[PDB]
């Protein structure tokens, strides 16, 4: 009747006006704090950080006083390092290596987007243009009061320098990446020093060093193949762990060149689910130097026996590193159903130089200690799937050798992440190195002398894609983050690593929180909002007598950055299986009750991704204001398999994707019909991106009655041309699982796709590299067979997400279109 | 005006789906065989390929001829015993696919053969491998069908470009992986001949057309067997003969396109020309083998010419045609240099080709030993000021020395293409083969000493895309195809090449003809048809005295094949500049006069083809029948540019393509809303393929409040990413012709584009290796960079044309969707 809400019909022009009046820049983050050592200064710290003024991310630094009236808020001002620089290369287009790894990292901001920083001399380094950079400020050379023009680094190699590195143990040297192998130089006296030989003169040359490949960066969240050993040995040695990498057997796909007039493809390895990985193993890369600086000698080192060996079981390498002494190297593993976790700590005696020569093999394997072992301090275990934390901090033995304290943060022990103190014994079995030998299981498993809960409940400790703890030694307190007061705010936790008692929240409620502790512990930066505000970024001291560490009053010590939106509200419900389900709603603008609205379920519904929470949507879902703005309810639903919510909650996907998760999203759409008064269940669009394209297919596929028309974007609509690490965790190998890969894959299930046109609009990125083109392509080939009417929009110069503002724009006022004419 | 319009019935999709589906549900390559037995009741065996309807392949087929008749219909007979000559589920290799689509074939099995009269030998490609029978002649003739065999090979991959050798048809020649090989059939022994190949580190080749001369020159072989035999050595060894292109394709630009194997993921290198960039580097090359008594091959060499091809031809960029006289005295080659507005017919003797040698003192000896009297002979020159047409007419007569008398079709002299009879004077100028040479602007070209017009007239001879003459040297006469009698329908002539007179017709009037004459010239096939009849193919016997031969009555001897669909009506009218433009309106089928109706424009519009002709459309255009089944009206329009019109309205698109077609289209389109009374100007859509695409395109970019909506599929959106032969031949380098380019490509006017949406629908394949896939892309990329809507089809697995079955279904229910829904 009456009753049904109409929108508005705009022209395209017209449209196109409404999208551009809408959208007519990254708060500070990456933090140095920095003591300044100076009791007549006024100033106590200096904070160092990434952040783009309202052009480009750029090196930042405020200066943060002594004392402050407290009578009004104090604002601090963000000074350049850098004296008119520009660290965008020339019209903003990287190098394909630098352009993958800002995909790989989700990075869309133009600049300066990480950088290493040596806290004793001062010493920043970076990549900016299509070169390296770097700068002095602190320490031994002084603190600026005005920017200072940044210098280049000279280097006789060709092509990019990826992923450099200052040495921790000397400032003077710093590593990186050219042409698949690991170098080192001296900033000091410009020398250069290649280490690594794995690559030659590319499915002719396969074998790589000190690079993560593909399935790591994109499925496991590691961008780095080496790591400096912190420490130096006495001329003088410095080392190097190195993941030894060969692709060879590993398929080979060819995706589009953005440089479309060239019309050719780029060759990737990519692991389809159910075939090889690459080859791995953990190397070491050793190089003296002298007092003057000059790199005398180098040498290449591998295990004393294979890697593949010692460890057979490994599939991949989740994370390395070494304790802080530098006398143990360290390596988190995983096997191929990512079920079984291992940390292990690699000595280095353990490692041998390579020689062609097996006389000279022999002698040094005889002459390796037979007390010298691989020490495997943990082993984590699940039905489910092993989900890589990066928590694990390593004391130092002062308890002497033979046992190790550190803290890890377990998911697998009671379907939540908590932090653990653990102590394992290492004791040297003995071994003939000389011999070689098979190891069977728990071969190199250390007893663990205690296990204790440092932190429990229905709640989690975040320790994924950036989050961190902070351990105070002095205190024994290890600061951390979570959402142990609500899954929708992530929130600061201290907690006693000696006496896990009581946990004191830092951060203030009503808020999602994204800190930074000092090093010092005496203050923090909290970056956070909430739905209804947009973020600010505040410094907070840690005010209170020293003899009660635990309870230190954060006290606001001052502002770094403050502030026809109308924000969504986040609501609640329970599923018929009793299980707690939120959601967040879009009311209409102007509404009137008593009418009912057409409605956009926004969709993502995959595992890593929680969409409702208690943060600022307006910047990234801006999209979604202005369909309410039209006059569109638009509701988003957190169902089983999103996260932040324990691995059992996640777990409900497990071998049956896009099975288990259109329910929760009808489920929730019938919940908001009725609290809310003013959804009309007639005029219904399912829509999202990447995992949310899959779903919005899924959801016209099974419940074609609840969903007028699916825009899609991005789907993934075979699941055997995905990649090994996502979909084998979820989903299984292939021959494990054809009835769910079946069951999941919406280009097999095409007859059940509508006769109708109008209700179903395909989008897809033409240069897409991780969810190729070839899966809308797929699609279509089988919708022609089926013979079913679709729509298509490509989208030639964009990879998995749209990134130029005119193709977003377009994308906007489509998807606007396609709702007016058949919603 | 409400009752006037006629307003098409809106169906669901699964309606049109169902009309689509309802709607939906000949002999040729001969061999005329005399049979040579009195007694007998067969005058001939006629071999050909053909489809029987029953069948689902193109195979090897027979008729008998008799020899008295009293309407005779001849039988097929099946020449193969139930053989399989399509590969499993017709997965062609990538070689065998990709010819296939330069040589625009549909149809599964045996496309092409080789045939040796003398033994009765057939030689083709069948499966993925190389089979044969033998026929007639000295092995008799089968009254029942015979398994084909297989010829075995060492060799790996696909066997290329088989022909069985004219002087001895125990030996047989092919391509395998880009070299040239001989075998002998008889002893199955096998022997490679030249050795360019060992992906994009081998960009030598030899005995292959490239790319741009499959797709642009419509040359598909790259090595031209000698004729006759040779008897030169020391104790009684038999040499044979092979001419060949070697190529060299380094420095020519590389595209990757997508594979069939789409689950692959994966591409296909191509070395593609674009134009203004560089073509492969080129020469002809001699390859010789000898044999013994028993047919074993004794030895084989690699020849060259003595001095470089690219210092004695040094303006030559193309090699169009290549072959030798009769009696093996001489090859020859058609050269084109780059603008292809000059072209060269020479001969090149055997004698001046030198065993090839990376010494160089050896080079010298062989050079110096070269006689002084030999060299290359320039008997032809064509110049113009438009571009050279490719014209494969070139008959050399028997010498009876000195000089050289051969027919040619030449179309620049008139502006028309006619046959010629030439004598050119052979007189060598003496040269010293040793020393370096740098030739002068017509260092080799012969004297004319008479040049005879065989026909003349505002017409034209065919001598294209398999067009051909016949010439029968007892009788004098020349025997060829032309429109003479109009451009709408193609006959066949006779005329004395000794005595240019009377140019006699010997096919009947009202119907278009694709003949087959007899080597005997005793009888000949016409398969022939008309816009209202569907084609037939009638045996015509050749009758009268000997005393005039020219003079000969055809007598239809029998027939090989007899016969809502209502045929379209031609239509002529002049253009405001006084220009005769014919046209085809299909009329919404039952009419009732006063409405006016919506009206599709179907256009190509591009050169070297005609749409508008007198001759069968209901099978090619089934879907234009069934828009006016649907109350559409359907009009097409011959525009100047368009072919068999002759060299100067063909020439009205030189370096503006794009920009006269469509006044051409609109005008037509006004001129049969006058006529016919049952168009609607405010309701008309455009649409085509391929160059049709482009128009379409166009006419929305030029003539928007023409046309309401346009459909293009496989365009060419940017003229800088098309190849080098077509795009060079019409447009001109982009260097010489930046205007031209820029106003030609559509692309780069896309501001000029709507506004509104539902008005351009964008079709293209994804696999499309002639008209990339990027063409659409980047158009995609310029439409959201100037805010404009689009719809687009992909057809993921199909190349330039549609060829599976369910995806032409769907293209055809998209179009009438997609002009129900927004044609208003
Ligand atoms: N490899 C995955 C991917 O990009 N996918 C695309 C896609 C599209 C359709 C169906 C499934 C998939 C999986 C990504 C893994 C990391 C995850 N991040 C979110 C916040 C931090 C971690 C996002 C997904
Ligand atoms: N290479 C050309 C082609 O395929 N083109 C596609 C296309 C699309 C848009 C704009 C221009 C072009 C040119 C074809 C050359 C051979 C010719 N044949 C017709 C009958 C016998 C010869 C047809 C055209």
């Amino acid at each position: 009747p009456a009753a049904r809400f109409q929108v508005q019909k705009h022209s395209w022009d017209g449209l196109r006006s409404i999208i551009h009046g809408s959208r007519k820049n990254k708060a500070p983050h990456d933090f140095q704090f920095v003591q300044k050592t100076d009791e007549s200064g006024p100033h106590s710290h200096r904070l160092y950080y990434l952040g783009m003024p309202y052009r480009e991310n750029s090196l930042l630094y405020s200066e943060i006083p002594k004392k402050v009236r407290k009578e009004a808020l104090l604002l601090l001002s963000w000074k350049q390092m850098l004296d008119h620089f520009q660290a965008t290369p020339h019209h903003g287009v990287y190098s394909r290596e630098e352009e993958l790894l800002r995909e790989r990292k989700r990075l869309g901001v133009f600049g300066i987007t990480s950088y290493d920083f040596h806290s004793e001399s001062g010493l920043f380094l970076f990549q900016a243009s299509n070169s390296l950079f770097h700068c002095r400020d602190g320490g031994k050379n002084g603190f600026m009061v005005s920017p200072m023009k940044p210098l280049e680094i000279k280097t006789q190699c060709s092509g990019p320098r990826m992923d450099p590195k200052i040495c921790p143990a000397d400032p003077a040297f710093f590593s990186f990446i050219n042409n698949s192998d690991l170098w080192v130089a001296n900033i000091e006296t410009g020398e250069e020093r290649r280490l690594t030989f794995c690559h030659q003169g590319v499915l002719d040359d396969p074998k790589s060093a000190g690079v993560a490949t593909f399935v790591i960066q994109e499925e496991f969240d590691r961008f780095t193949g080496y790591w400096w050993c912190p420490t130096a040995s006495w001329l003088k040695t410095l080392r190097i762990l190195y993941e030894e990498v060969d692709e060879s057997e590993v398929e080979v796909i060819h995706v589009p060149s953005p440089a479309l007039e060239e019309r050719k493809t780029d060759s990737y390895r990519y692991p389809r689910t159910g075939s090889k990985n690459p080859k791995i193993a953990l190397k070491l890369a050793e190089f003296q130097t002298d007092s003057q600086g000059k790199i005398v000698s180098t040498q290449e080192k591998e295990l004393v026996q294979p890697f593949s060996s010692l460890f057979p079981k490994v599939e991949y390498i989740a994370r390395a590193g070494w304790t802080r002494d530098g006398k143990y190297a360290w390596a988190m593993f995983l096997d191929r159903p990512q079920q079984w976790l291992q940390l292990v700590l690699l000595p280095p005696a353990l490692f041998i130089p390579s020689t062609e020569n097996e006389e000279q093999r022999l002698a040094s394997a005889r002459a390796v200690p037979r007390n010298v072992q691989p020490y495997v301090v943990y082993e984590e275990v699940t039905n489910v799937w092993i989900n890589v934390h990066d928590i694990f901090y390593p004391f130092p033995q002062s308890e002497g050798e033979d046992e190790l304290c550190f803290l890890r943060a377990n998911e697998c022990k009671t379907g939540f992440c908590h932090l653990y103190k653990v102590t394992a014994v290492l004791k040297s079995q003995g071994y003939d190195w000389s011999e070689p030998f098979s190891p069977g299981e728990d071969e190199f498993k250390c007893p663990i002398k205690e296990e204790i809960a440092l932190t429990s409940g229905e709640w989690e400790v975040l320790a994924r894609h950036g989050s961190k703890i902070w351990v105070n030694e002095e205190t024994k307190l290890v600061y951390f983050q979570g959402t142990k007061d609500t899954p929708l705010e992530h929130h600061l936790y201290v907690v006693s690593y000696e006496a896990a008692g009581e946990i004191v929240r830092l951060t203030t409620p009503g808020f999602s929180h994204s800190c930074s502790m000092s090093q010092n512990f005496d203050m923090f930066v909290s970056h956070y909002s909430s739905v209804s505000t947009p973020p600010c970024v505040h410094v907070y001291k840690l005010s209170g007598p020293d003899d009660d560490p635990l309870h230190k009053q954060p006290r606001f010590w001052a502002s770094m950055m403050e502030a026809d939106y109308v924000p969504p509200e986040i609501f609640h419900f329970h599923t018929r299986s009793d299980v707690r389900l939120y959601g967040m709603i879009y009311k209409p603008h102007a509404l009137q009750p008593g009418k009912k609205h057409p409605t956009v379920l926004f969709v993502y519904g995959g595992p890593q991704v929680q969409l409702v929470n208690n943060s600022f949507k307006g910047i990234k879902y801006l999209r979604l204001n202005t369909l309410a703005s039209l006059g569109y309810a638009v509701v988003v639903i957190d169902g089983r398999g999103s996260c932040q919510r324990g691995l059992r909650f996640e777990g409900a996907l497990k071998n049956q994707m896009g099975q288990v998760e259109i329910e929760d999203q009808v489920e929730g759409l019938q919940f908001v019909a009725e609290k809310y008064g003013f959804i009309d269940l007639s005029r219904v669009a399912i829509h999202g991106w990447s995992y949310g394209g899959f779903l919005s297919l899924m959801g016209l596929i099974h419940k074609p009655q609840v969903f007028k028309v699916a825009i899609a974007g991005a789907p993934v609509t075979v699941w055997m041309a995905y990649d090994t690490g996502y979909t084998e965790r979820y989903m299984d190998v292939p021959e494990n699982n054809q009835h769910g890969y079946e069951a999941g894959s919406v280009a097999l299930h095409v007859e059940k796709l509508p006769n109708e046109p109008n209700r179903l609009l395909i989008l897809h990125g033409f240069l897409d590299e991780n969810v190729h083109f070839f899966h809308t392509n797929f699609l279509v080939s089988q919708l022609i067979r089926a013979g079913k009417p679709y729509q298509l929009q490509i989208y030639p110069n964009e990879r998995h997400s749209i990134r130029c503002p005119e193709s977003g724009e377009h994308y906007e006022v489509t998807l606007l279109h396609f709702l007016q004419e058949y919603l």
